[PDB]
């Protein structure tokens, strides 16, 4: 499912993501729109390192879930890749919020420290409600 930008930021509020671990809505916003244009369905795949990103948030097979094709991968999130697949973004945002309790918090994703890091997020939520 590829999300409208204030439909994903009204799930995202829903789900509990405005001001997780210090982290607004607008933050959480430009980093799906960057990582994968709102689209939960998106894949990268990593030839240098043989993992894989998934979903709306691009999360990385090496360390948040098991897609069984990943050299030596561990799964944090607890989760099949194919939960961060769903149109449904619960499981990929019990995920994200598992992502930023580590040491980085939302600098995890480099995109992010790219796109968004010192930049001016309010657009993304703007006339949203939220």
């Amino acid at each position: 499912k590829v999300f409208e930008r204030c439909e994903l930021a009204r799930t995202l509020k829903r789900l509990g993501m405005d001001g997780y671990a210090g982290i607004s809505l607008a933050n959480w916003m430009c980093l799906a729109k960057w990582e994968s244009g709102y689209n939960t369905r998106a894949t990268n795949y990593n030839a240098g390192d043989r993992s894989t990103d998934y979903g709306i948030f691009q999360i990385n097979s090496r360390y948040w879930c098991n897609d069984g094709k990943t050299p030596g991968a561990v799964n944090a999130c607890h989760l099949s890749c194919s939960a961060l697949l769903q149109d449904n973004i619960a499981d990929a945002v019990a995920c994200a919020k598992r992502v930023v309790r580590d040491p980085q918090g939302i600098r995890a994703w480099v995109a992010w420290r790219n796109r968004c890091q010192n930049r001016d997020v309010r657009q993304y939520v703007q006339g949203c409600g939220v």
